[PDB]
């Protein structure tokens, strides 16, 4: 079964961080223990997780938008080909990265999207 | 065989607007003429279009990012299923609509990306 302070559910092991770090640092921390920031596949998983969280805490999930390139589309559905474009220097603007957190509102538990560099606690998951 | 005010290049007909309208209204104006906002497929096409433009003007192209929902990704590549999510009400934040324009910098001609609601001139294209 699951290692030392990890919590077991179905075929997975869950770790709850006490430290507040960026999403990237949170992912690295999970990674070093052989895990990932939590991927929530089902309602039942969501429910298990929230029972193991504290209402006075807020946590990164393993859900993000890496930003960068926008998904440019031609209006007639011609596929966008980045190698045949004529953007001025400095253009186009990159999409900002976004990161999901889970936390409690008086609505109860749910996800919110925030800037990835804001420090939050975090939740790791790996296979048992 | 492009009708009077339309200009002819390869197998296409091009119309240069005088009016300044949102991207969406600009597309509708092209559309009711049997056309679309211009889709630029090659360097030759870019070059032709430039010949028909005024350097004191800036024009919508038929290239956009229709915004809406971010391309959320689970960190272990599990596909995002929008029907198994637990966003708090009013979350996540919608992505803004972005649209390409073509204009002149003294760099010369190139594309910029702006918000789709700002009125600009426009370029329509249709098959010959």
């Amino acid at each position: 079964s699951c290692p030392t302070p990890w919590t077991s559910f179905q075929s997975s092991c869950y770790f709850i961080s006490t430290g507040m770090q960026s999403w990237t640092k949170s992912q690295k921390n999970c990674s070093v223990m052989g895990a990932d920031l939590v991927v929530i596949n089902t309602r039942e998983e969501q429910d298990f997780i929230i029972q193991n969280l504290k209402r006075n805490s807020s946590y990164f999930l393993g859900l993000s938008d890496p930003g960068g390139r926008r998904h440019w589309q031609w209006v007639d559905q011609t596929p966008y080909n980045e190698n045949v474009t004529f953007w001025h220097s400095g253009e186009p603007n990159n999409l900002d990265e976004r990161c999901a957190i889970i936390n409690f509102r008086s609505e109860e538990w749910g996800w919110n999207d925030i800037h990835c560099h804001v420090p939050q606690k975090s939740i790791c998951k790996m296979k048992k």
